[PDB]
């Protein structure tokens, strides 16, 4: 099932951020991409750090106790549920990915506090019903209470013919008032040549990307209430004292944003 001879996006990301869950094809891809854009590891680490700050905000400040994470990727410490459950042990998280390697690594995702619950669903976001009607999900989350929908480091792999904005908003539909949408969205605006070349290395390896402008990112959040500072480069979203240390704008190719559903 794993297909170790071709590169996969989750495995390249893990290779670059220092994990072990990758194969030679993933290393070759990551190394080629870093040659085009030396900041690639700074970008990928900053996206992970952003997830950590966004989930902590959602759990602590917003009081959210249920999360639906679309495109979970390779488990990496701390995982989303470990952050949420440290704030409130009763928190519940459903993780979702379509890369078969994630299923093989799913024990760490399933290691919940006793007060809380977690589950893992192998599914494709192109079929929202397969996610929303999954028994693992319906046994885990109560969709009559607020949920944070997290769609992090995935949407740029959905090209326009499948309507990424529509898919995301279809997943948000069943979540009640007071739910949230949190996303990171890939952009070429801050380093067009280097990021463009990286995107073309992904396309050459059968992972075409759709990078977006700020205006295009805004489409996902129409009708929702953005948390300040709005849609900004990830290292500028609620930074800690060290968040942007030595990081230039050109070194970051993700927008991040969190918004409340009225």
């Amino acid at each position: 099932r794993i297909d170790t001879e071709s590169a996969h996006s989750a495995r390249i990301y893990d290779y670059i951020i220092g994990g072990k869950d990758y194969y030679p094809a993933d290393k070759e891809a990551g190394d080629a991409m870093s040659r085009e854009w030396p900041a690639l590891p700074v970008h990928m680490r900053a996206n992970r750090d952003w997830m950590n700050r966004a989930v902590a905000h959602l759990a602590k400040e917003a009081g959210i106790r249920q999360f639906l994470d679309i495109g979970t990727g390779i488990p990496t410490s701390p995982n989303l549920h470990e952050i949420a459950q440290s704030v409130a042990p009763e928190s519940r998280v459903v993780y979702v990915d379509n890369d078969p390697i994630v299923l093989t690594l799913s024990q760490g995702l399933l290691a919940s506090t006793p007060e809380g619950r977690t589950a893992y669903v192998e599914a494709d976001m192109l079929d929202p019903a397969s996610i929303l009607d999954a028994p693992e999900l319906r046994d885990t989350l109560d969709l009559t209470r607020p949920v944070a929908l997290t769609v992090i480091a995935i949407v740029h792999f959905v090209l326009d013919e499948d309507d990424a904005v529509g898919i995301v908003r279809r997943l948000l539909e069943p979540l009640p008032s007071g739910s949230y949408l949190a996303m990171s969205i890939g952009t070429a605006e801050f380093a067009p040549q280097e990021v463009g070349r990286v995107a073309r290395e992904y396309a050459a390896r059968n992972m075409p990307m759709r990078l977006r402008t700020h205006a295009e990112a805004e489409e996902f959040f129409e009708g929702l209430e953005l948390v300040e500072p709005g849609i900004v480069q990830v290292h500028k979203w609620h930074p800690d004292a060290a968040t942007a240390d030595g990081i230039r704008d050109e070194d970051i190719a993700m927008y991040g944003a969190v918004a409340r559903k009225p």
